């Protein structure tokens, strides 16, 4: 039985649970910060978009990012910085036919998926303040224990 769907909210995800977000839409999918050394946002770009400048609100502030996606898959850009005075930079990308995006707090690190479905894999950003990372989701989501991560990886890559 799936733990969800839950509607968009700001919360503090517990350690060792995947938050799996089911985006139908373009724009910001999630954003998270501990206000110290992690700011992350995942931004969705629909299929077959030629190069263009778009505006996104990250933590209440408007940013202009130039995007492109000539694929028939959706593209999710992971934007990141580790300091409040820095600018957001593109760190990684997930290219997806399923439109599911994941985040996980585990083992002193923050985990997301990247690469291209059906072979998306996990990678991490480091932090010395993991517990304090909160997230705001902009679409409905499910919660899946890390003990069942192979299921979450299956969903990411082949659909709910
Ligand atoms: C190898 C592994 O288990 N991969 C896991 C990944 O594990 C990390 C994680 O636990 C971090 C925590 O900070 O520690 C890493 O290990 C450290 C170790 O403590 C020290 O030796 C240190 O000095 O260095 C190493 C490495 O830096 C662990 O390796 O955790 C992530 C987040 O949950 C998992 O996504 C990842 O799991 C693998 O993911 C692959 C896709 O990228 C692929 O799907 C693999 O099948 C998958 O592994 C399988 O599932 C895991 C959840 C776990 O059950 C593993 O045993 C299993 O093979």
């Amino acid at each position: 039985v799936l733990d969800g769907p839950y509607q968009p909210v700001t919360f503090k995800p517990p350690n060792d649970y995947w938050i799996l977000i089911n985006s139908n839409s373009n724009g910001v999918v999630l954003e998270g910060t501990n206000n110290t050394d992690v700011w992350v946002a995942i931004i969705s770009i629909e299929p077959n978009v030629n190069s263009e400048s778009r505006q996104y609100s990250l933590f209440g502030v408007n940013k202009q990012i130039t995007v492109v996606n000539t694929s028939n898959k959706w593209k999710f850009m992971e934007m990141f910085r580790n300091n409040s005075n820095a600018e957001f930079q593109h760190k990684r990308t997930l290219t997806s036919s399923t439109k599911l995006v994941g985040i996980l707090k585990h083992g002193g690190r923050l985990w997301t998926y990247h690469g291209e479905t059906p072979n998306a894999t996990t990678d991490y950003s480091t932090t010395s303040n993991l517990n304090e990372i909160s997230v705001t989701t902009y679409a409905e989501f499910y919660i899946i224990p890390r003990s069942q991560e192979s299921k979450c990886t299956e969903y990411i890559n082949t659909g709910l």
